[PDB]
């Protein structure tokens, strides 16, 4: 256990929610700094895998997660064009038995909400309206600067400050890569859609240079839509690119089912999608950058936040495991270990993300190509999917 | 038959050469008139599959032609980056006793001679040296003129000039259409090739914007080797393009294998590659257009000849079945049949061959797929080839 130890956290998104929870359980003391004057997420849905749901399990929060959830029975990717079914993904019994729990989606809201209050409950002290300016490493201690003129000390820091992360800067001098693709959301009473038959599962329309997609929210009550296109301001060098005057075209060669969609998102606010090329160590002393601050995909596996959870178990997992006999002392070995298991499995994610997003946006004659693979796939193998369903950082 | 039938043929290439067998052998008068002073074709190799080796059995000459060719046991196809195999197309007893025949290799130059030989041996009157300037129909005949000065009559009158067909003109005002891939071939002592290992099969290395085909011809004792390139000269408006000095930098992203090939290659000649646009009416009267005069594609089936062998076997069956009783009178009726069953076939494997070629030089992500598809198909299907390999015109 972690009962001596002292971590404090910058940044209170689903990553730093998240370790806070899996640090204080541990017996941490944690502190965690959010900027942002309430905690909060948008309301729409996200995609968590089994590679998440079983850490939220182990956490002792899937029940009440998967209370206001949804379950989906499949994933089903069909031709943006055509609306043909391609292949499906069945997330049933044989799926939750070998990846050891469900895939869900829920409210990113939701989610964050019960991260928060299960942190706090478990004893991690939570501040809003406080920015992290300055981490330094000095002797044994991270020293923590924030906007109030207040240092803080403690044992380790978490760099968990997102995309736009300036603690990532210690590290990396990078800047984030612009896919050219915009994301837009939406949240529709269930009822209130138009649909010719009936969703109940994630279902995924993917066409050239476009994806739509839609799922249930909250028990059925709800649906998610999200479309996502390549911008052609993007290529014109619009600074403010992506916006909704182009989303019209964007659609305009696909299915009625798919068009129909772009009425429901929102219009007065978009996520152009940029991600970062992979780095290797994320440690500076006493500082680890976690979730989006180490590694910020582009969201075709639909894993960012899952990461950031499985950031949250292997640091957690880890650092009980050998501060237990070596204390404070044995920090940066802890954080060292913590970035070689996890590097690699988050840029396989980056850079397969990548891939996978293109496979998606094809068209012509790699298109039709890219049907044929969907289709024809032997449905019984996991080849494609026990890389990324199936890890677990346990040693 | 076809006993008191007078058929001429303009062009004297594989196309007008079977026909004046299968024309001849059902007993009609056949007169064909070639261009050029000599009968010849390219002495390097082509590919004949079941669907046009079955035709030669018909008309005897198969086991001759064999006597000179190469039979693979395979087709193979590899990734032209890492040699990688992707798939084979088995062309064993299975293959042949679904087909009808062997796909088998050998030189264009044997094939035609053997036509040409058998036509001969058949009653066609053959000439060399004498161009068809024009073709009319008047009353129930074809008159058809030759540069010099004379006319003559006949029942029907067949336009197998060639790609560059100037008979077509009659019936369409279409140009070539260039695909901007060149083709360069060569033949080599099998013994003097350099090769890691020994070479049995059609061996075809697919990658970004080229490829490269290897198999052996003349029982083992020669390499037939052909490269396929998309020329940046076509791109920028050259008329002479596809040039040598394009070879090197086109296949420079290629594996040793390939790159060693270029070396073998005739670089003094090439054909840059054109086709022409699918059209449904081949008949003008009684001229009607068969061969690369009327459906002229890219090579990625390997079907040109054996379309222009097909054509021969159509309208010989088709004629001899209908002449007998209706006599001249009936001839447009038959050309309009022989039009109506040849041309979505034909039209197909124009169509269908331009996607299949794009399919070989897919780069990116595309080829990452296509990878996929051609190493997990089934191979015990023959839902690729039914289509192309088991129609015939039978009736
Ligand atoms: C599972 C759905 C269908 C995916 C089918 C085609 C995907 C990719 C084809 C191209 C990649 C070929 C890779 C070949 C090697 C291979 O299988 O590697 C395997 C690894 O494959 C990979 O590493 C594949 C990467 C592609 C990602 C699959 C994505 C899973 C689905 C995510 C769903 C997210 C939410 C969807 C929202 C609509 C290992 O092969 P080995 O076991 O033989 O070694
Ligand atoms: C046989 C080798 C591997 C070819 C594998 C992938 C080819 C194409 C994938 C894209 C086309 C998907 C078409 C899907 C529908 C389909 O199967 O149609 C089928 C028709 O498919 C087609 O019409 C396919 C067209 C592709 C051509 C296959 C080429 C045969 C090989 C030629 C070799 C030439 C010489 C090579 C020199 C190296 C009918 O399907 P149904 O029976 O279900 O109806
Ligand atoms: C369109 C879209 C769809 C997605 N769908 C999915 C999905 O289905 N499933 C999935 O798993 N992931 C998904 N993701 C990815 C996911 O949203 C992110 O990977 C994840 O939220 C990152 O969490 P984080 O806590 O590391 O960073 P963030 O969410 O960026 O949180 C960082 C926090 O730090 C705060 N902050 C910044 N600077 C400071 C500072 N200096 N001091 C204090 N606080 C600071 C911010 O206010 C913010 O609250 C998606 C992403 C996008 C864009
Ligand atoms: C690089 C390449 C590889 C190929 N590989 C294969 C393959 O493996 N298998 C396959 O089946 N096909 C293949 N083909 C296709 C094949 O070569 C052609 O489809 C086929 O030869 C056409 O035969 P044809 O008799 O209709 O026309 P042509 O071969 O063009 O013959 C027309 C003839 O008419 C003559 N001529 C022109 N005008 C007149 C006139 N006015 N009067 C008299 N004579 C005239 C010409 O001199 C010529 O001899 C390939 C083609 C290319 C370019
Ligand atoms: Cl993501
Ligand atoms: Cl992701
Ligand atoms: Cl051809
Ligand atoms: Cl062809």
């Amino acid at each position: 256990n972690l009962q001596d130890a002292r971590i404090i956290i910058a940044g209170g998104g689903i990553g730093g929610a998240a370790n806070a929870l899996a640090l204080a359980q541990k017996g941490a003391n944690v502190t965690l700094f959010e900027r942002a004057s309430e905690f909060g997420e948008v309301g729409a849905g996200l995609q968590v895998g089994p590679h998440g749901a079983r850490i939220l399990d182990s956490w002792g929060v899937l029940d009440d997660v998967l209370s206001r959830a949804f379950l989906p029975k499949n994933i089903v990717f069909r031709d943006a064009i055509t609306a043909e079914v391609l292949t499906k993904i069945d997330l049933g019994s044989e799926f939750r038995g070998r990846y050891g729990g469900p895939f869900f989606v829920t409210h990113r809201s939701d989610l964050h909400a019960t991260l928060v209050d299960a942190a706090r409950a478990a004893g991690a002290e939570l501040h809003t309206g406080v920015t992290v300016t300055d981490v330094i490493t000095e002797g044994d201690k991270a020293i923590v600067s924030t906007d109030d003129g207040r240092t803080h000390e403690a044992d380790i820091a978490l760099g968990m400050d997102g995309l736009k992360s300036r603690l990532r800067e210690k590290i990396s001098g990078d800047e984030p890569v612009s896919s050219g693709y915009a994301a837009y959301r939406g949240t529709t009473p269930y009822r209130d859609v138009e649909l010719d038959e009936d969703i109940e599962d994630v279902v995924g329309y993917i066409g050239p240079r476009c994806h739509f997609i839609q799922y249930p929210l909250r028990g059925g009550e709800m649906l998610n839509q999200v479309a996502v296109f390549e911008s052609p301001g993007f290529k014109n060098g619009i600074e403010n690119w992506g916006g909704p005057e182009e989303l019209e075209q964007a659609y305009a060669h696909c299915h009625e089912n798919v068009r129909r969609g772009i009425d429901y998102l929102w219009k007065d606010r978009w996520w152009p999608m940029y991600d970062r090329e992979p780095i290797e160590n994320w440690v500076d002393g006493r500082m680890i950058l976690l979730g989006d601050a180490a590694h910020p995909p582009l969201q075709y596996l639909a894993s960012g936040a899952v990461m950031a959870i499985e950031d949250a178990k292997c640091l957690a997992d880890y650092a009980a495991e050998d501060f237990s006999t070596g204390g404070n002392s044995a920090w940066p070995q802890i954080l060292k270990e913590v970035n070689t298991e996890r590097a690699p499995r988050c840029n396989r994610i980056l850079t397969t993300g990548r891939m996978w997003g293109e496979l998606w946006h094809l068209d012509g004659t790699a298109r039709i190509a890219r049907n044929e693979l969907f289709r024809t796939r032997d449905t019984s193998s996991y080849k494609y999917t026990d890389w990324l369903w199936g890890y677990s950082s346990d040693r």
